[PDB]
């Protein structure tokens, strides 16, 4: 049995349960951790750009993403500058702890990883 942070930290793994969450049109919540996850290891020179799409990706174009107004109004001034980017980590948080008690579990017995663990056999 894969744990929860090996399915996120692999690419591969992460990308297998994004199509498992795109089953029922929640992929976003994956995409949204991967962003996260890139936007806190990102050199400061890619900050804009990247606070730039992330809201674009995950509260334009999807609404899937669902934050207290506390959270979006900070993600509001994220946006101009008036505010760092810890507001993205802690989404990601929220995010991660959705993903790891609601879908995992059911990720776990799915035909997509029934097929990985054949594909994955050293494990």
């Amino acid at each position: 049995i894969l744990q929860f942070e090996d399915i996120m930290t692999n690419p591969f793994y992460r990308e297998r349960f994004g199509t498992y969450m795109e089953r029922i049109d929640k992929r976003a919540l994956v995409g949204f951790w991967e962003s996260a996850e890139h936007l806190k290891n990102a050199n400061k020179s890619e900050i804009p750009q990247l606070v730039s799409e992330m809201y674009q990706n995950f509260f334009v174009e999807s609404k899937e993403i669902s934050v207290e107004k506390s959270l979006y109004k900070e993600i509001q001034q994220c946006l101009v500058g008036n505010r760092g980017i810890e507001v993205f980590s802690k989404i990601q948080a929220d995010v991660s702890e959705v993903l790891r008690e609601r879908y995992y579990p059911s990720f776990l017995v799915s035909d997509l990883y029934e097929k990985l663990m054949r594909l994955e056999h050293h494990h």
